[PDB]
């Protein structure tokens, strides 16, 4: 990743990649989004200040279930550490925390042969609505400084090409240990809801990359994507 395509102002960089046909290696960058888009369409808050970007993977290339996610969260909290010097927690399957407010989230979405990732990191929001104040917080309100929103990009791009080079060759051997340990709720009762149930204590993570629940039944590993874990 070294070539950008930045805009100034866009609907959503998942829904430009969706109608371009773009070449992999490829980030649209955009300052602001009118119509931000979440997993589940859900609106996702995208004003000034902000770090909205799309890029295609291969479909044929990784297996997009729960391991990539857990990577591409991986690759970002390591860029934002590196810059920041601050400690950030990543929250299964597919989301960067730090301690309990959301930092950033990272989205994959498929329409007809395409791998499209989107990731949003917020950095210099200024004015953060209240409706999401209480689970998501900015770089700048944690340091408290203002910070390069190119040069956050270029760390992360950077960090997300070496993580998946890497795991290509090789396998999600290489960054099990790592994830697991940064988990947010570790240890802790959580909660599993969205095409089923499941409670418990998250004692850790499989080498599939699925969660570890410790239910009154046993362990149960969770395999699903579409699960939304809780604090309980
Ligand atoms: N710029 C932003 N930064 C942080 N959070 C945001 C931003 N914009 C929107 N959100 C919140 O993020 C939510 C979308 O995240 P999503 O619903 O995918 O989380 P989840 O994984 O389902 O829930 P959990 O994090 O509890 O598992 C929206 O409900 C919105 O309130
Ligand atoms: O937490 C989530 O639910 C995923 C949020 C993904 C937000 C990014 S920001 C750029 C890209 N375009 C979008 O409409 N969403 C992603």
């Amino acid at each position: 990743f070294k070539n950008l395509i930045w805009l100034k102002e866009v609907d959503s960089t998942q829904e430009r990649l969706k109608e371009w046909n773009v070449s992999y290696g490829t980030a649209l960058v955009a300052d602001r989004q009118t119509k931000g888009r979440g997993r589940l369409g859900r609106k996702w808050l995208s004003q000034e200040g902000g770090l909205y970007f799309s890029f295609l993977l291969n479909p044929k290339e990784f297996e997009n279930l729960l391991q990539l996610p857990l990577v591409l969260g991986l690759s970002v909290s390591e860029a934002l550490e590196e810059i920041t010097e601050i400690p950030f927690s990543l929250k299964w399957p597919n989301d960067v925390y730090f301690q309990e407010k959301k930092v950033s989230g990272v989205l994959r979405e498929l329409s007809k042969d395409k791998l499209i990732v989107g990731i949003g990191i917020n950095v210099n929001q200024r004015e953060i609505p209240e409706e999401i104040k209480d689970r998501a917080t900015t770089l700048y309100e944690i340091t408290g400084k203002d910070w390069d929103r190119k040069e956050v990009l270029l760390k992360v791009l950077k960090r997300i090409s070496e993580n998946l080079k890497k795991f290509k060759e090789k396998s999600f051997k290489e960054f099990k240990g790592k994830i697991e340990s940064k988990m947010l709720y570790l240890g802790e009762e959580v909660k599993l809801l969205g095409e089923g149930k499941i409670t418990g204590k998250l004692v850790g993570l499989s080498e599939k990359g699925g969660a570890l629940i410790l239910t009154e039944e046993g362990i149960k590993e969770i395999l699903s994507g579409e699960f939304s874990l809780r604090r309980s």
